């Protein structure tokens, strides 16, 4: 059936601001490159440096030309974490064994004493750019940068171990059918982040698990041929419909934003039912781009399948759901699954 | 015919126990010789590099002799020596080695004693070991270690460069139509590595040697177009199956003829690069098919044949070095392989019985 067609022009669309995107990316890069390298001057930051993860890095960056996000990756000492209230997802930090004594409230590791230090020298460092601390996202990005005219920066600390990925991961990464066990097993070999994120008042000492790396990682190399998009033969749809469903719900959010309704969603929902998509569907066949219109029909009733049933795990930890009715209530879900399923049958009027 | 080649496999089969037990005596000799060399300001970063062909799961040959590379990290200069594209000689830019210096390019005569008489001086307080001075294979490897009744090891050192890799590499390692443009350029952004052996003037005695047998073990242990290859029955291959049987059949003509000198210079380098041409030459897993395997071997050996009847096989990551030269084998040497292995394959390969 016809539709696809509608789709390419959005994707046509996307592209023009590509040129853009990499001139403001320069840009971030330079003020960037030096932050780190003056941070990398405090004892407790020595190990500091740059994560290449995010939409960018990607390849999948389909909105806001001037709005980026980084990551500042730090290594530390051995850590030992510890598990907060069943959440499988939030930790406390402790340690075997120190750099970061100073920032330790009891034995845990403070994230209130580590963001506060944080904002403090980056706002000492950047002392044509400004810093806004980065509050209502509980440490998360910690502090947001104005560079220039009209170009800002999400700032993200986040702890980097080396150790053994956490129990709750053990049965994540369902990617042997699709990448294979082996590139499982090398992925899962990786360091893991955390990044200060508190937990609902709230607790405000907790870390969260964080995989952006490997979620980068599998979009570039996202096929199970090694050649997938290599050549015109092997050609698949698979970025192309994560970049739609990433626009679909941006488009929605624009329409609704003066009212609540789709506050609580996030291109990270769109992203992990995309993964799950994948694993359902591994064959680089099922994925061919002349089945682009029929692709994005069936990530978009996947993702539909998933508010229904208020149902989706976090890609790496299995038993956290995003779709929580803690996390999103079912009236929003269900205001979501209409909209999207109203521009389903409209051939997507808000692509236009 | 394929069956014997079945049976060869099947009773290759049979040491897997055997070299395993000898590989973890090796393992647990060769950390303790780390742990000393570390304490060394000169090697204070040396470490273990874990390749060859037991880490490649194509061991074939001597369960109990195992070849083990240290590695060391080192900003250097390369100078390439008289063209030959994989020998060089190192300089450094703008020194844990300094010691180790005669003029501005690094000896390997003099960092190959301080080695040697490192892990001697470590091996003395093993008990059941005894180290050996490598001799007539040019430094690489360095030294032969004795453990227990029959267990020997040969010891490498290599020293590690993380800079791009030399221009004599820059059309090799052509794996983008089987592997992916996206695969080549990660491997060439893992470091390379050097190993001190001299060259043919071996007359020159301070050169070093390129060396990319990480490349190769990754290559061999992530064989297939395909990431799910051999991962189960639907997608089964031969590959590393026709590498194992071209390395043993190799090694048993050269057993069978050691009365002469005939087949001395060949070596299972030469098999395994043909090996690797092979797969360049075939890229898709469907022409790996383990129903195949009889004609799979057979291509593979014919493959071998052509590269000695025109005296051509360029090293995979220097395509510029041919070790099939007239300067490394004698033509006689080829005509007699060729003529043997000929004979075995038009008789379904007596020498396996
Ligand atoms: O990891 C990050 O911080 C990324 C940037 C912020 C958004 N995001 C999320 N990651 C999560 C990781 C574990 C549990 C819940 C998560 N979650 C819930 C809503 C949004 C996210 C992705
Ligand atoms: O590199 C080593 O030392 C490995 C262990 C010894 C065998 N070998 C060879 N590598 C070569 C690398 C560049 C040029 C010629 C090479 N060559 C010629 C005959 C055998 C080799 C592999
Ligand atoms: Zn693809
Ligand atoms: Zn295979």
């Amino acid at each position: 059936a016809p539709g696809a067609s509608k789709l390419r022009a959005v994707l046509e669309k996307l592209k023009l601001s590509r040129d853009d995107i990499s001139t403001a990316a320069g840009m971030v890069k330079g003020v960037v490159d030096h932050l780190l390298l003056r941070l990398k001057c405090d004892s407790a930051f020595r190990g500091v440096g740059l994560l290449n993860t995010g939409s960018y890095y990607e390849h999948v960056k389909i909105s806001a030309p001037n709005e980026f996000d980084v990551m500042f990756k730090l290594e530390v000492p051995r850590i030992q974490l510890e598990e907060y209230s069943n959440t499988r997802a939030y930790y406390f930090v402790k340690f075997k064994r120190n750099p970061l004594s100073q920032f330790l409230e009891g034995e845990i590791l403070s994230a209130s004493k580590m963001l506060s230090k944080f904002r403090k020298i980056i706002k000492e460092e950047i002392n044509d750019t400004d810093v806004i601390m980065k509050r209502k996202r509980g440490g998360s990005p910690a502090v947001t940068l104005l560079i220039s005219e009209k170009i800002s920066v999400d700032i993200t600390l986040a702890l980097e171990s080396k150790s053994s990925w956490p129990a709750s991961t053990q049965e994540g990464l369902r990617i042997q059918n699709w990448l294979s066990a082996k590139v499982r097993k090398q992925l899962r070999l990786k360091p893991f982040y955390l990044v200060p994120k508190h937990a609902k008042g709230f607790q405000e000492e907790t870390w969260r698990l964080s995989f952006s790396h490997i979620e980068k990682e599998i979009l570039n190399n996202h096929g199970k041929s090694k050649t997938c998009c290599e050549n015109k033969e092997e050609k698949c749809c698979r970025k192309d419909c994560l970049k739609l469903m990433k626009y679909l719900l941006e488009q929605l959010k624009e329409r609704f934003k003066d009212k609540k309704h789709l506050d609580k969603f996030s291109s990270y929902h769109v992203k992990t039912a995309f993964f799950h998509v994948c694993t359902q569907n591994p064959q680089d066949s099922q994925w061919d781009r002349k089945d682009l219109g029929l692709c994005f029909d069936n990530c978009v009733t996947y993702f539909l399948q998933c508010l229904r049933t208020e149902k989706l795990e976090n890609y790496f930890i299995p038993e956290f759901n995003l779709f929580s009715s803690n996390l999103i209530d079912k009236r929003s879900k269900e205001f979501l699954t209409k909209q999207i399923e109203y521009e389903r049958n409209n051939e997507f009027p808000v692509f236009d």
